[PDB]
């Protein structure tokens, strides 16, 4: 991968995605600990706190011999907010990279545009590249290859689905999407992934290698009636099929404890893989 930043997979081809995935796999197998990033610091610019992401990135930097400094931007109100360019021009003088969690993707795009150092989108309303990488490593580990895998997404057409759809054609995934009416993902992402779309969760899941869901986002809950990925829906997958879920889970809503901790679940390997892929990304952009 050669873009300076990782806001999504815009400038990535299949070879570049594979390299990142190959590196993550190698780092995991080696339980890698090193000093590749010694003397380097990653700024965590979170507009909204995220314990899970903070943990992943702080641990990732420490494993590579560097550090992550936490910048709780929520502490600065709109009445005291600095233009994004000022934030970028100041940080670039102190850190080697910026990992941002923003409310609006436009913000991280602006941060990357104005900063000379690498900017990683830890999470935005439009995309979640880091999650997608962890999801692919997980699928790769489970099935031995990604090309031809049939992955069914049942739920909201959100940032996670967007990135899954974007990497889909780069890895040869056969995605099937099921969302309630009005909660669908952009037509373009779907067509470019040549994804199957339907409003019926059963149709999307039938015979799939994996069922993937995540939190939804009384009216909302009513619209998602029947989209819960429970033990029964998991029975529609092929025998070797598995269950994935970003976490945390809203039990009783998009899934159940049985599903998350059941024999088909790979949820926690999926979680762990966020560490290995973050290390791969950080080493690649910051070394
Ligand atoms: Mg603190
Ligand atoms: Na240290």
């Amino acid at each position: 991968t050669l873009p300076k930043d990782l806001l999504d997979f815009s400038g990535y081809g299949p070879k570049e995605l594979q390299a990142l995935l190959d590196l993550a796999e190698q780092l995991k197998r080696e339980r890698y600990r090193g000093e590749d990033l010694k003397g380097k610091v990653l700024a965590l610019l979170f507009e909204k706190p995220s314990l899970r992401t903070r943990t992943t990135l702080e641990v990732a930097m420490v494993h590579l011999g560097g550090h992550a400094v936490y910048l709780d931007q929520k502490q600065v109100g709109i009445g005291e907010r600095e233009p994004v360019r000022d934030v970028a021009k100041n940080l670039e003088r102190f850190v080697e990279g910026i990992a941002a969690r923003v409310f609006r993707h436009e913000t991280v795009e602006a941060l990357a545009r104005h900063a000379k150092v690498p900017v990683v989108n830890a999470l935005s309303d439009r995309a979640h590249p880091l999650q997608a990488l962890a999801d692919l490593l997980t699928l790769k580990e489970v099935f031995g290859g990604l090309a031809g895998l049939e992955v069914a997404w049942v739920g909201d057409g959100n940032n996670v689905l967007n990135s899954l759809l974007e990497v889909a054609p780069l890895a040869g995934l056969k995605v099937r999407v099921a969302t309630p009416k009005g909660y669908e993902p952009d037509p373009g992402l779907l067509k470019r992934a040549n994804a199957f779309f339907t409003h019926d969760p059963k149709e999307a899941a039938l015979g799939a290698h994996a069922l993937y869901t995540d939190v939804w986002t009384e009216k909302r809950l009513r619209d998602f009636q029947g989209f819960q990925v429970n033990g029964e829906l998991l029975k529609l997958l092929r025998p070797e099929g598995v269950f994935l879920h970003c976490l945390p889970a809203h039990y009783g809503e998009e899934t159940t404890e049985e599903a998350v901790h059941g024999p088909r679940s790979r949820v926690f390997d999926q979680a762990e893989n966020r560490l290995h892929t973050a290390k791969a990304v950080l080493l690649t952009l910051l070394k």
